[PDB]
């Protein structure tokens, strides 16, 4: 609950584990969403990411640990997918979200990104800027955005991206390390960049994609 | 011989990942819906081959998907230290679900039934067996009753302080003494298991890194908070 650097506490050095499954999938249900979300608390995860309104309703009244919600759409108009309307902002709050997450890019899009990051700041939770860029974060900054992450660097690559991080880390933001930390190696490197935590959503709740990178591995030594 | 023979097999399964889908115990995961769908999931996904633990399981998840199960029952027995499938009654449930290959614990240890009789119990499924070895010497004895696959499954399960690496020498060792290897235990990323296959494995299983949330939540936190104090 309550103000951001009490917040800072306690995610600091802290892995956010996003509960994103394959679109599609067998696995892409509320219920193993929720089942997911119960496991991970009680293996020590002390906050998510969420998709959904009605999986951020579903998650919230299972854990105790906080939420980052989200909305992911697709606009036939527009390449902006991460909460791109404040009618989004407005359910992931009435759901129970602690962050709200919306993307930060200087692109073409319904809603502009300052009503956005304004409305989330109205709803109580806190804001956290998804960037694709040093500068989307040096933008959120101005607009009382309390938490910038590098989730969209390189979507706008296999490695990540940790000179974002360090520069987000060395500006005095409250970074969130995001996108391709693929291990929990990856994902030290990213907390001693300066990023506060780190969000892991694949190499953790994508069975596809991970099934995927180990196939990808075998069937090629396997000559 | 459901309708295969054991060279089909082995190029079915060559340079394979064999998904081990074995939530953890209590766990919220731990659900046969939730196995179904993760086998489903898997299956979309491209893997040929499951290791599924559980009778109904195997049954389940035969129902549904239509690549090979290697089926277990694994028991914790007060007064023994053979966890995979140790009776002969487990064996016929696990060939009536409709596994293809049964797995067995192979070593020389104190056991309810003598490995020698469980070995020959599958056999009398039809179903192919796969002895799960310790040392050399348990894939060793499983070559001289017909045993169709050695695995090192439970190598660095027999003692005291658990290894965290892969065993890469015994499945070089099997693979040298030309047995069909399956690799298996503590292959955790997808480099370690493409090094099994470099080491003569034939297919690689992999159980804690894909379907075991907890597990791996844990070693992502593990890392992160270790630095996260320093
Ligand atoms: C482009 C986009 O939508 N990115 C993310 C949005 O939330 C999402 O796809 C991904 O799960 C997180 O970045 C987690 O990171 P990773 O571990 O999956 O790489
Ligand atoms: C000791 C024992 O009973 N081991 C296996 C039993 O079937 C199982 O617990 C284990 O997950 C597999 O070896 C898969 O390997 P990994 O990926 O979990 O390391």
């Amino acid at each position: 609950f309550l103000n951001i650097e009490e917040l800072k506490r306690f995610l600091n050095g802290q892995t956010v584990v996003s509960i994103q499954p394959v679109t599609g999938s067998p696995l892409d249900k509320t219920d193993f969403i929720v089942a997911m979300a119960i496991a991970v608390e009680q293996a020590g995860a002390k906050a998510l990411r969420i998709e959904g309104v009605s999986n951020v309703a579903a998650v919230s009244a299972a854990v105790t640990i906080p939420i980052i919600g989200i909305v992911k759409r697709d606009l036939p108009d527009s390449p902006v997918r991460i909460t791109p309307f404040v009618s989004d902002v407005d359910g992931l709050a009435n759901a129970g979200a602690t962050v709200i997450a919306f993307d930060a890019t200087n692109r073409t899009r319904p809603e502009s990104r300052e009503r956005i990051a304004q409305a989330i700041k109205n709803t109580g939770c806190f804001a956290m800027a998804d960037c694709s860029t040093f500068e989307d974060g040096l933008w959120a900054n101005s607009q009382g955005v309390e938490i910038v992450g590098s989730t969209l660097s390189g979507y706008v690559p296999t490695v990540p991206d940790f000179q974002l991080v360090k520069a987000f880390s060395e500006a005095g933001f409250f970074t969130m390390a995001e996108g391709r930390y693929n291990t929990p190696e990856l994902a030290a490197k990213a907390i001693e960049s300066g990023a506060v935590a780190v969000t892991v959503g694949s190499a953790l709740t994508r069975l596809e994609v991970v099934t995927q990178w180990f196939n990808n591995a075998t069937q090629a030594a396997g000559e």
